[PDB]
């Protein structure tokens, strides 16, 4: 191209362009105010428009990296606000861009982003939609500088949709706040997913990843040949290693290039890519990424044939180990989209260990003949846990289910901070909600996607502030063994209970006027501190206090003098518990 700027602007459109440039600048220049970014974006946009007009005009032939970096280094407060980031401006590309990526603050020192009241948001949205949406895009972007800018642009659009629908509704808060809660929880899941994926690559390496991708891609495109899968596994690895390096343009290009190839070769991959591959560039890769599983081939044999009975089983494993175990994952995974990727890796790891031992032994077939008998319990364990948890989730509600997990987990690892025990337990209720409503097939995949995010975030938090050597064990295990380890954690016997604190169990009239979430988290917080104070307390003894307290609030939130009711009946109820259980 004569101008990289012009072509990108033309490709994206003025809106998407202005939006992405705003996210880009906000992720580097995290401490600068919104107005300063809008100034930069307007300047970079006018420059693009002049190049679109005259592609042979001044500076238009420069690389996007050079132009962005040059504009980054115009910023007056650069050395003032970041001392050794102004030292990046002394460097040529691509050392300068590398320098800029290495000076992004993973956690900036910015105040908690507060959600205004529904009426304030809806008025701001009505009165000035663009400023309200763009300021909050900037506020999120600067707090998550490694969040993939296009993905963040998609959330911004889904947020715009929620407001457009609900700010004209009869009951606005009832329409909007559930949607904003969902999008906040999907947004967090996305950032956590990006972190996990890249942390996993950096740690376990390209080989470990290739095993994951084979499994995943084989489930998604079962009608594709092992060759075509392997080819995509290779490309996707390049796409993944870049992106995880953190450059927006390289990552965007690589995802764009792969999406083009996938769409030009649909017939050799999948039939569900049709509509995805009619969508625009930015949406193309995202659509493909979130595309339905293709129907598995009608006529498929049993793996037993080529992976046990075949003459050349041990010959094939000898010739090329990784490729053969690669074929094993491919054949098993494509027959089982109902399986978690980690489950498939356990079967592959188990099959590997079997071939290692047996192909040495005198009669190989005799040895690994019953290899599938070892796969039965590995498959059955997660299938049981999911059904056992979805039964309980339905018998109770999400809330009462969260409370069940809360007691279960507090008793297992009570050294974890209350807010962590609460948020983890709450999040696993949300996993219960989403995944148990999916049909039996899509359940284990669903559970994996969210558990991976929940467990990794807990482990990240644990890395910072460690408490239990058993959480450190599960967190330092292989990703394949991480969930079963956590599942395996037993009730803590050695733990000495927490000292009683009067204020921890002191409740006020405010609890009556709090939103459902605010109320739930306060009650759940106390339920943890109760279990921490009395871990030997029986299932009967816990629901007794939980029922007694439920009657306490429901009575005292109907009283004419509510604050006095909570003071009076509160010290009464707490005292009755100190008798029922102990001080
Ligand atoms: C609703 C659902 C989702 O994402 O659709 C979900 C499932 C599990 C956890 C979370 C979540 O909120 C989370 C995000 C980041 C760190 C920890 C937990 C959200
Ligand atoms: C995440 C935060 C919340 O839920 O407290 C929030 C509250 C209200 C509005 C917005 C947005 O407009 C927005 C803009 C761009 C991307 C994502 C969201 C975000
Ligand atoms: C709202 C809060 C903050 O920004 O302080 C927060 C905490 C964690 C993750 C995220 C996100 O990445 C995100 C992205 C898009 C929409 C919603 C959330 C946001
Ligand atoms: C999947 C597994 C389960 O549901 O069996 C699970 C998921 C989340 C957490 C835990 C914990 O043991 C735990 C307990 C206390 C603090 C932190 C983690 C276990
Ligand atoms: C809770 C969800 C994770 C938020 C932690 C901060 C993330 C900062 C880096 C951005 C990203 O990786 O997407
Ligand atoms: C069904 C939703 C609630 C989830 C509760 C935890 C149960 C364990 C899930 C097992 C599947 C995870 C993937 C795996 O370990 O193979
Ligand atoms: C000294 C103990 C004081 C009371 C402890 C607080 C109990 C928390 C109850 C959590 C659940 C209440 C709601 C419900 O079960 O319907």
């Amino acid at each position: 191209h004569k101008s990289e700027v012009a072509h990108r602007f033309k490709d994206l459109g003025e809106e998407n362009f202005k939006a992405l440039v705003l996210i880009a600048f906000a992720q580097y220049l995290q401490q600068c105010p919104f107005e300063d970014h809008v100034k930069l974006v307007n300047e970079v946009t006018e420059f693009a428009k002049t190049c679109v007009a005259d592609e042979s005009a001044e500076n238009c032939d420069k690389s996007l990296h050079t132009l962005f970096g040059d504009k980054l280094c115009t910023v007056a407060t650069l050395r003032e606000t970041y001392g050794e980031m102004a030292d990046c401006c002394a460097k040529q590309e691509p050392e300068r861009n590398e320098c800029f990526l290495q000076h992004k603050d993973d956690n900036p020192n910015l105040p908690r982003l507060v959600r205004p009241e529904v009426d304030v948001m809806c008025t701001a949205f009505h009165d000035n939609e663009e400023t309200f949406l763009k300021k909050y895009l900037y506020e999120i972007a600067r707090r998550h500088p490694y969040f993939y800018a296009p993905e963040l642009l998609f959330f911004a659009k889904r947020y715009k949709a929620a407001f457009t629908e609900c700010c004209q509704a009869a009951d606005k808060a009832a329409c909007l706040l559930p949607k904003l809660d969902e999008l906040r929880d999907e947004g967090k899941a996305s950032s956590a997913k990006q972190r996990l994926k890249c942390a996993s690559l950096q740690k376990f390496g390209e080989r470990a990843f290739k095993a994951w991708a084979v499994a995943r891609l084989s489930q998604r495109f079962p009608k594709a040949e092992f060759a075509e899968v392997s080819k995509l596994v290779t490309d996707l690895t390049k796409v993944h290693t870049e992106c995880c390096h953190g450059d927006l343009l390289e990552c965007a290009d690589d995802r764009a290039d792969l999406a083009k190839y996938i769409c030009e070769n649909q017939d050799s991959i999948s039939s569900k890519l049709k509509e995805c591959c009619e969508k625009p560039l930015l949406e193309k890769s995202h659509c493909i990424a979130e595309v339905e599983n293709d129907e598995m081939p009608a006529d498929l044999p049993s793996l037993a044939a080529d992976f046990v009975e075949s003459k050349d089983v041990c010959k094939n494993y000898a010739e090329a180990k990784d490729v053969f175990l690669g074929m094993f994952l491919y054949e098993y995974a494509r027959r089982h989209p109902d399986y978690s990727v980690v489950l498939l890796l356990r079967l592959a790891k188990t099959y590997e260990t079997t071939l290692e031992k047996c192909c040495a032994a005198a009669d190989p077939h005799e040895c690994y003949a019953k290899v599938f008998d070892e796969f039965k319990p590995l498959v059955e364990e997660p299938q049981n846990l999911i059904k056992q948890n979805c039964e309980l989730f339905e018998q109770l509600g999400e809330y009462k289910f969260q409370n069940a997990l809360l007691v279960r987990y507090t008793k297992k690892v009570p050294q974890v901070s209350t807010p962590t025990l609460v948020e983890v337990s709450r999040n696993l209720g949300k996993v219960g909600s989403k995944c148990c409503k999916h049909p039996e097939a899509k359940r284990m995949p669903c559970a994996e996607d969210y558990l991976s995010v929940v467990l990794n975030q807990l482990c990240v938090l644990h890395e910072k502030t460690p408490v239990s050597d058993r959480v450190t064990k599960c967190c330092t295990e292989s990703l394949v063994n991480r969930r079963p380890c956590f599942s395996a954690l037993e009730v803590d016997e050695t733990y000495v209970p927490k000292e009683f604190n009067a204020e921890t169990f002191t409740f006020h009239a405010d609890i009556c006027t709090l939103s459902e979430k605010e109320r739930q988290i306060k009650k759940q917080t106390a339920l943890v501190e109760l279990v921490k104070h009395k871990p030997k307390a029986t299932k009967e003894q816990l629901k007794a206090v939980m029922d007694d307290f439920a009657a306490f609030v429901e009575k005292c939130c109907k009283a004419d003098d509510k604050e006095t009711c909570f003071a009076e009946e509160g010290k009464k109820l707490v005292a009755a518990s100190q008798a029922a259980l102990g001080l």
